[PDB]
C-alpha cells in the first residue's frame, strides 16, 4: 500500500525528461560515473536522501524570520524553545551531524578528569554506529564496538525491533573494558544496521539502566528520532495509542544529550543539533560550547543564519506529523516490496536505504570491473536514474600496497529524498529494474580511463570491457 | 498511463488525515453542503483549478523581485515582454478573467463608431463563450451565439478537436446578423464544451480568415492557451514536431488580442491579462487602458503587486513547459479512463472536468431533492473529496415564481488543480467513488433547512430525507 | 526631530543614481512627463504612498504560508480573526479601496426598503469623502456633502484634530435632508482634508451618538486608522496612555462598519477589507457578500490569494507597532518644516502629502503652461525626484467645449512612501526645492506635443516654452 | 557627507524602543555584559558586520531556487559562474572563512614534495594575517609575518593605500627565510591593519611579480574585496575611470587562489569561498577538494544549501554595485568624521572598525576595571547600543599563571552592518558618545561575580565598583 500523500505539493522544482540517447552521451561524457553527472540530466536523484527532502510551507516562510544577531538572537532562542518542549532538553547548541566532532572529546576528557579513565583502554559502546561518529571516536583514539543483536542482519527473520542495543553484550563489554574506561554509550535512533532498524523504548530504557548504574554519558544520535518514533508507536504495543510528540519526549529520557543532523527527518538541507538534558550536563554544555568557539586552536565564528535556525525550529515538530511519517515510511517499504516482486534482491533493506545486490542480478561480470557501478550506469541509460555504488569501486585500492581492496558483495544503494517523488516514480524505477533484469547478460564491466588516488568514486572515468 | 512527474516536490501545504466520524459530524456541522466545510477539513479539493494549482521555484522566488512603482515599474515591463516573446504581442495590460468587463465595451463602441453597428441588432459569436464572458457581452446589451461544431458534445464519437469554430455556421451567423453588427469573435482555447476541448490551428486560421474579410475583432480567451498548445502538438500533424513556444506564437497570429485569467496554465493564484497585437490595435489598447482607469465613472487605482507581474513573467513561460503540460492531461485522462473502468458515467469529461451523471449513479433519489449535492456529501464522508454539484441545487428558483428551476441533468463536477495530486490521489478519487457506487441504494436525498434568496449554493444547509 | 528607524533594513531594492545629463535626456524621453518615466530612473519616488511601502520580516513571510482554497481558506480565518482581535468586528470580506461599490448600493437599498428612502432626495455625510468614495455615492445617485470644521482648511490656525466631523452641521443636514434620505455616514480617518488630519475619539463618539439617534449606518474608511489612533495617543489626552491596540478597539466602537484599502498603513501591496461589526449588520454582511459574487449582473469569482490573506493578518498589528508609526509621522512632519524653513510654502500639508504651492515658486509661468508640471519636471532633472501635478495639467479641459477648465491653484504633491526612504532622502528633497528655489526665474514653462482626449497626465507629451 | 541611500528599503526587522530603566534592568540581568543581552533589547547594534547585513530582492530570491542535489548542481555552478566572470578564476570550492584549514596544509605540503619545504623553517608573509589565517598557519607550525608599511599604523598621517605590502620587507623576509621554505603569501584586501585599509594595485601587482620570481602561491583574503576595489576606483589615479567589476577583474591577475568569507561584502549571512585561478593550480583544487571531504581524518558530508550558492552567485555581483560601495563607505567614515569632530578619540579606524580609546574617555578607571567593558555598558544604558570591548577584558588571564594579561590600550569597537542602519543612527550613535564623555567622571568600573576559566568576555558577570 503506497499512501495518499498527507499533503498538497505548492511548490515544484521542474525535471526535464530525456531521451535514452541523450542519456546515453551523457554517461560517456561524464566517464561512466553517474557522480559526474549534471544535476538537471538525473530524472529520479537517488544519491542521497541527507539535505534533499522537501519541506513544509511553514518552514520555508520561517526563513525570512530571521534574526542575525552574533549573540542572543530571537531565532537561536526559538530553536532552543523547539527542542526544550520536543526534547525536554533544557541546552542547545545549533550545528552548521551535530558536532560529533565537539561532544567527543568534550566525553573522553571528562571521565579522564573524574574517573581516570585512561586513553590506552577506552572504548565506546553503541547499538551501530554512524560511520562519521566512528570516525570521530577513532581519531580521538577511542575504539568503538557496535553491540547489535543477533537477528540485527538477518533478512528472513522479521523482527520488529532490529536496531535495539544487544543489552548482555553492553553489559558484559563494558565489564570486560572497565567502566572507567568507557566515554559515552550512543543510541543511534533509527539504527544504520541492515539498512536502517528501529530501536524500542523498552530497549532503550533498558540501556539506559545499564548506563546510569556505571554513570557513562548517553548520547542519542537522532538524525531519524521521528521515523523512530513512528515504528515504536507501529509496533511497540505500549506506545500504541501515544502521539509521536509523546513517544519522543519519553523516548529522550533515556539519553543525557542528543546530536543530531536535522537534514533527515526534521526536513531542512542545513543544520544539526548538540544538546543536554539538564543541569547535570551544563558542564558538559559549557565544554563543548566553548570547544565550538576554539575546536580549531585558536577561536573561529559563524553558526547558522537566523532564519535556517526559524526554519529548523519549525521542522523539528513538522517531522513528527503521523500521516507524513505514515506515508514516508509506506513510500519506501513500497518500493523494496515492488523490487522484491520481480526477482531483485537486496542484501539488506530498510527505513534508510535499500542495497540492491548487482552482484547476483549481474552474474557475468567480475567484481573487479564493478557490477554495481555497471547497474548505476544501466539504470541512468534506462530510466535517467542516479544510484550510489557501494561495492569494489567505492572501496577503493589498499593504500600501502596499491592493490585493489577485497569487498564482500557488490551492492548498489538505493535512498529516497522525502516528500519528493511519487508511487509513479517508485513504479518507474521498479519497472527499469525489470527491464535491467531482463536485459542483464548484455550489461557490460567497466575499467578505468582516470583513477585518483584518493577517493576515486566521485571522479574517476572509466569505459566498457 | 499517468506519467511519472517532470519534477521533484519542494514545497508542501500539510493536510490531516481525518477520521470517518469525525468526517460524518463535520458534514452535519457544514449543514450537508461542502461548500461551508473548512479547507483543513477537506483532504482532495475538486471543487476549483483556478488560482488552486502548484508553481516553480523560479516563479515563487519572482514574487520578491517585484518593482511596486505605481508607474513604469520593471515588473511590468518583464511582464509585458513575456508577452511580446510567447504570444508576439505587442501592448500588454495586466488584470487583477482580463477584463471582459473592459474590452467588450471598447469593441462595441468602436464598431458603432466606425461602422454604424447598431445596439439593438448586435452579435457576438464563439466557438463556445465562457459563462462571464457570454454575461458581460449580455450586460452590455449583445446576444451571443456559440458557433460549436455538431461533433462537441457528442460522446462515442471520438473527435481530436471538438473545441472547434464551426466556420460554415460562423459565416452564415455573421451574413444573417450583418458584419457591421458583430462588435467581436471570441476564440476559446481550450474551449469550454464538453468538459475542456481543444481547438485545431487549422480551425483558428480558417476562423481567423473569416473574420479578416469582414473585418471583425477576434480576441483569443487564452486561460488554457498551453494545454490547447499541447493538443495540437498532440494530435494536429503538421504541428507535431513543433514546439509548445512555436505553436503558441503561431496560434496568436490568428487573433487581434487577448483576454485571460492567468490562474490556470500560467499557474499562479492571482492575475490576468488583456493584450493587442500590433499597432493596428493600438486605439483599442488606448481606450482599454482609459476605461480601466475610469471604469466606474471616475478614476480607480491599483493593479497587481509587483512581485505578481514577476511571477506572472515566468509562469507564462513554466506554464509552456512541454513534460509538464503532457503530464498534466495524461493525470486528468487518467482519472476520467478509471472512474469509466468502475462503471461511473459521465455526460462529459474534457481537460478542463469531468462531470459525473450522479442522477444515473443514485437513481432512487428524486432531482428535487438534489442526487449529486447528496453524492457530493458522500464522497466527503467517505474519503474527504469536495466536489461542486451543477444540478438543481446550483439551478436554483425562479426569481418571478419561486420554484424550483428544471434542470436537464444533475452533474458532479471533478476539477483537478494543477500539479497539486499525484496518481495516489487519482486511485483514492476512483477508489471513493466505487464504493459510492456499490453503497447507492443506501444514500439519502436532501432537503432544506436554511435556504438564502438568491446563490443559495454556497451558503445554503440541508439535512437528510 | 526626524526619529531613528525603529528597526533594521534587512531587504533593499537597488536604485541606480543617474547623471544630471542623462535625467535631461530621460525627461525630454518622457515628454517632460513623470508619468512617463521608468521607475528605475527614478531616485526618489513620491508619486504615490498607495501599495508603495516596504513590510516586516513577518509579513514578508506570511506570503508563503497560503491557503488557495476557494472557500473554507484558514488564509481567509486568520484575515478575519485579526479583524475580530483589532477592530472588534465579527464579519470580514476581503476586497481586491474595500469595495466602496459593493455597501453603497446595499445601505442605500437597504433604507430604501427599511425606511421608505427616496433616491431623488438622498444624501451621504462625510467628514471629507475620499474622492473615489464621493464617485461611487454619485454613480449610484447619491449627493455627498462633507461635514468638514472651520479650522480644517485654514492653514496659521493649529488645531490637534482638523479632521473633525462638524457635529452641528452633521445633525442640521440630516435634518433638512431627512434622516430617512441619508442612508450612510463614512467616517475618514484620518481624514483627506488638508493634506491629512486626524479625528478624534471624542468626535468619532459625538457623530455615532448622531448617526444611531437617527438610525443611520456608519462606516469607517480606514485606509489610515493607525495614524489616526497615533495622532489621538499623542494629543487626546484622555488617550495619551492607552495602546494604539487600546484605542483602535475603542474607536471602532464609534461605526457599525469598516471599508480601507489595506495599501497605506497596513503595509501591504494589495488588498483592502469591507467588515461588519456584528449580528445587528448581518444582513448587510450577506447581501454585501452576495453582490460581490453577482456584482457584474452575474457570477465572477476570485479574490486574494492565501498567502496575500495571511499577510494582510500580520500588516494589521505591524502597522500598529507605536514607535513605528511615531517614526513614519515623524518622518512627514521633518519634510514639511525642511521645506517651510527653506521659504518653500504648501498651501497644504499634513499627514497624507504635502501640497507644495508651484505657482508661487515659479511665479513667472502663467498657469496654462502648467508650473507645478514644469516644477515636477525640474525637480526630476535636478535631484531624480518624481512627484505629481495638482494643477491645470491634471484638471484637463471642459468636455463639452475642449477649454481648458480654471484651476483655483497649481499644486506639487509629495506623498511619503512608508519605511521606503530615509532622513538623508529627506534632506536630499530639501535641498533639492533650495536650488529650484534658487534657480526659479530660469524654469521654462510647458506646452502640449501629444495630447489625449481623456486623463491626460498619465501620458501627455509636452515641450518647454 | 553622508550619501542618501542608493536603494529603497522593502523588508525590515521591527526593533522595539527601550526604555532607559529598562535598559539599566536588563545590563544588571545580563552581568553588565552585552553578549549576554537579548538581541531584541538591544537598538543598534554594532557587535559585529560578518553576516548582519541587510541583502538585494533579487539576492533574497535567489534562496527559492536552489537545487539540493549531492552533486552536480545548478546552485553550484551558478556559483562557480559567478566567480569565473568576477574574478576570473575557473575552480570554485564553496565553503560553510573559505577554509583556511584547508589550503594551508595543502600549500604547505605542495611544496615540501616539490621543492624541500622543511617544516621547522617555514614563515608564510602577508601585508596584514586576519586573526584566524594566523591561526591555522600557526596550528600548522607556520610562523607568520606581517609587512606591512611604515604608515599602515600611523594615524595623523594621511596615506591612500595603508594596507599595502612593504615590498622590500617582503623581499628580505623571503630571501632571510629562504624561499623553498615559504609556503604561501596572503594578500589581505581590504587589509585588517589600523581599522581596515586598503591595497593598491599597484602594490599587488609588484607584490606578485615577487612571488612569480620565486614561484611562491598567493592567495587573495577577499572577504572586503569589493572595498578594497572601490578604494581603488576612488584613489589609485590609473583605475580612476574603470568599474569596480573591471578593478576586480585586473586585481585577481594577480593571486593564483581566492579565500573569502562572503559575509561581508558578498553581503550574505552564510558561506565562503576557496578558488583556483587556473589549471596550473589544478591540483591544488583537488588536493583542496579532497581534503575538504577528509579533513577529519575520514570522510564527512555536506555543504551550503543550494538556496544559499545561488544567493551567494547573485550577492558577488550586486556587492560590487558602484553606488552602494560609495555609500557603504561615506557612512563608516560619517560615524568616525562625526566621533571626531565631539572629541571622542579612536587609537586606529578604518573601514573594517573604529577603535574608540575608552582609557582616555574614561580615565579615572584603572585597566584592570576594564574602562571599555564600562564604556560598552555605559553606551547601552544611554543609547541601547551594542559594542565589543577590545581591551584587558578580552584580553584575560595567563592559562599558565592566572593573574590578568598586560593590555597595551583599553578600546571599544564599532563595526556597522552594511546597509543595516541609517544616517539617524549614525547621529544617534555620535549623540550618545557626546553624553558619555560629558557625564564621563561617574561611569564606574567592572569587577566579577562570575568568571569563566577560558573565553570569558562571552559569559562572566560584572558588577560595578
Ligand atoms: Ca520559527
Ligand atoms: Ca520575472
Ligand atoms: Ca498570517
Ligand atoms: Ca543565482
Ligand atoms: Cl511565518
Ligand atoms: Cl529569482
Ligand atoms: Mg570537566
Ligand atoms: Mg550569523
Ligand atoms: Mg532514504
Ligand atoms: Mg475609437
Ligand atoms: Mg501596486
Ligand atoms: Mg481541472
Ligand atoms: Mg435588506
Ligand atoms: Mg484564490
Ligand atoms: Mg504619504
Ligand atoms: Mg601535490
Ligand atoms: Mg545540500
Ligand atoms: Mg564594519
Ligand atoms: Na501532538
Ligand atoms: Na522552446
Ligand atoms: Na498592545
Ligand atoms: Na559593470
Amino acid at each position: 500500500k503506497h499512501l495518499p500523500e498527507p499533503f498538497r505539493i505548492r511548490v515544484i522544482e521542474p525535471v526535464k525528461r530525456t531521451t535514452r540517447a541523450y542519456r546515453e552521451e551523457a554517461i560517456i561524457k561524464s566517464g561512466m560515473n553517474p557522480f559526474l553527472l549534471d544535476s538537471e540530466d538525473v530524472f529520479i536523484d537517488l544519491l542521497t536522501d541527507s539535505g534533499t527532502g522537501a519541506m513544509t510551507q511553514s518552514m520555508q516562510a520561517a526563513m525570512m524570520r530571521g534574526d542575525e544577531a552574533y549573540s542572543g538572537s530571537r531565532s537561536y532562542y526559538a530553536l532552543a524553545e523547539s527542542v526544550k518542549n520536543i526534547f525536554g532538553y533544557q541546552y542547545t547548541i545549533p550545528t552548521h551531524r551535530g558536532a560529533e566532532q565537539i561532544y567527543i572529546p568534550v566525553l573522553i576528557k571528562k571521565r579522564e578528569q573524574e574517573k581516570g579513565l585512561d586513553r590506552s583502554k577506552m572504548v565506546a559502546f553503541s547499538n551501530y554506529f554512524f560511520d562519521t561518529t566512528q570516525g570521530h571516536s577513532q581519531i580521538n583514539g577511542c575504539t568503538v564496538r557496535n553491540v547489535y543483536i543477533k537477528e540485527a542482519f538477518d533478512t528472513g527473520v522479521r523482527y520488529d525491533f532490529k536496531g535495539n542495543f544487544d543489552l548482555e553484550g553492553l553489559e558484559r563489554g563494558i565489564e570486560e573494558v572497565g567502566p572507567n574506561n568507557v566515554p559515552y554509550i550512543v543510541a543511534t535512533i533509527t539504527s544504520n544496521s541492515a539498512g536502517g532498524q528501529p530501536v524500542s523504548l523498552a530497549n532503550l530504557k533498558a540501556m539506559y539502566s545499564i548506563a546510569k548504574k556505571y554513570d557513562i554519558p548517553v548520547v542519542m544520535d537522532s538524525a531519524r528520532f521521528a521515523e523512530n518514533a513512528y515504528f515504536i508507536k507501529q509496533r511497540e504495543a505500549e506506545y500504541k495509542d501515544w502521539t509521536i510528540e509523546q513517544i519522543t519526549r519519553e523516548t529522550y529520557k533515556y539519553a543525557d544529550m542528543l546530536a543530531m543532523s536535522a537534514k533527515k527527518d526534521a526536513m531542512v538541507p542545513m543544520g544539526g543539533l548538540l544538546c543536554m538534558k539538564d543541569d547535570s550536563f551544563f558542564d558538559v554544555y559549557t565544554e563543548c560550547r566553548t570547544l565550538c568557539v576554539v575546536q580549531e586552536g585558536f577561536p573561529t565564528y559563524g553558526g547558522l543564519e537566523g532564519g535556517a535556525m526559524e526554519r529548523l525550529a519549525v521542522g523539528l515538530y513538522d517531522g513528527m506529523n503521523l500521516d507524513w511519517l505514515a506515508y514516508r515510511i509506506a513510500q519506501v517499504q513500497y518500493l523494496v516490496d515492488g523490487l522484491e516482486e520481480i526477482g531483485v534482491v537486496c542484501q539488506q533493506a530498510g527505513g534508510h536505504a535499500a542495497f540492491v545486490d548487482a552482484g547476483k542480478l549481474l552474474p557475468h561480470i567480475p567484481a573487479d570491473q564493478f557490477p554495481a557501478q555497471a547497474l548505476a550506469c544501466e539504470l541512468y541509460k534506462v530510466a535517467g536514474i542516479r544510484a550510489v555504488e557501494i561495492g569494489s569501486f567505492l572501496l577503493g585500492r589498499d593504500p600501502k600496497t596499491g592493490k585493489q581492496l577485497p569487498c564482500p558483495a557488490e551492492l548498489l544503494r538505493l535512498t529516497i529524498p522525502r516528500a519528493t517523488y511519487t508511487q509513479t516514480h517508485m513504479d518507474f524505477i521498479i519497472e527499469a529494474f525489470k527491464h535491467v533484469k531482463e536485459n542483464a547478460a548484455n550489461i557490460k564491466g567497466l575499467t578505468f580511463t582516470y583513477e585518483p588516488k584518493v577517493l576515486r568514486h566521485f571522479t574517476a572515468k572509466l569505459k566498457e570491457v
